[PDB]
Order: C-alpha cells, then sequence, then structure tokens
C-alpha cells in the first residue's frame, strides 16, 4: 500500500504513535517519507546482508527475522514479512520498541539526516488529525 501523507499520519495517531517517546507525529511521517515512500512494501538490501523492510524500513539484523541474515537478532518478535503489511500495526508495534532502546529516532539514518531539526510539522500541515 502507498499511503498518502495524511492517511499516514491518520493511522500512525491510530496506533498510538503521535508524541509516542516525545517525537511528534510530523518526526514519524517524515522518517516513513524517506525510508520508504509511504509504500508499505518496501524492501532494501544492506551492504552487510541485513535487509530493511517497510514504511518504517526496519532492519532484520536486530528487529524482525527473515531467515537470511546470519549472526541476527529478532526482538520485535516477528517476521520481516509483517512489517510490508498495508495494516500498519506490526511496523508500529516494532518502531516503538526501536525507538525506546536508547538513541531515540536516530536510529533512523534517514530521519537524523533529512528530518531532525526541520520543521517537521509540515508534514502534518492540513491534516484533518
Ligand atoms: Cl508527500
Ligand atoms: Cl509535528
Ligand atoms: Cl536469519
Ligand atoms: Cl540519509
Ligand atoms: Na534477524
Amino acid at each position: 500500500k502507498v499511503f498518502g501523507r495524511c492517511e499516514l499520519a491518520a493511522a500512525m495517531k491510530r496506533h498510538g504513535l503521535d508524541n509516542y517517546r516525545g517525537y511528534s507525529l510530523g518526526n514519524w511521517v517524515c522518517a516513513a517519507k524517506f525510508e520508504s515512500n509511504f509504500n508499505t512494501q518496501a524492501t532494501n538490501r544492506n551492504t552487510d546482508g541485513s535487509t530493511d523492510y517497510g514504511i518504517l524500513q526496519i532492519n532484520s539484523r536486530w528487529w524482525c527475522n527473515d531467515g537470511r541474515t546470519p549472526g541476527s537478532r529478532n526482538l520485535c518478535n516477528i517476521p520481516c514479512s509483517a512489517l510490508l503489511s498495508s495494516d500498519i500495526t506490526a511496523s508500529v508495534n516494532c518502531a516503538k520498541k526501536i525507538v525506546s532502546d536508547g538513541n531515540g529516532m536516530n536510529a533512523w539514518v534517514a530521519w537524523r539526516n533529512r528530518c531532525k531539526g526541520t520543521d517537521v510539522q509540515a508534514w502534518i500541515r492540513g491534516c484533518r488529525l
């Protein structure tokens, strides 16, 4: 599924991500924009052999199981395929764990490089939320 901007904002709010760990909804929408361009089916292989999955490009190195990432963990206790669903619940649940791990949203390199410090409220501007 490819979400619209406000549509994704609403879905994230519905699943309790707005101001989770102090990160406003615009931060989460911005991260999703630059991680996946709002596409739930996005997958990208990393140089180390792990793969990133879904709207928030969650890595099989630590967070989900894809059966082909040696030495990795599965801390969200989910198959990585679950992070590709049209329903964003599994991605949201796992993102909540990731952002609680110590470094906040810096865990998402695209958030640090493209969202952090910017006018992230622009991402929810005009949205009926
Ligand atoms: Cl957009
Ligand atoms: Cl915001
Ligand atoms: Cl594996
Ligand atoms: Cl980046
Ligand atoms: Na894994």
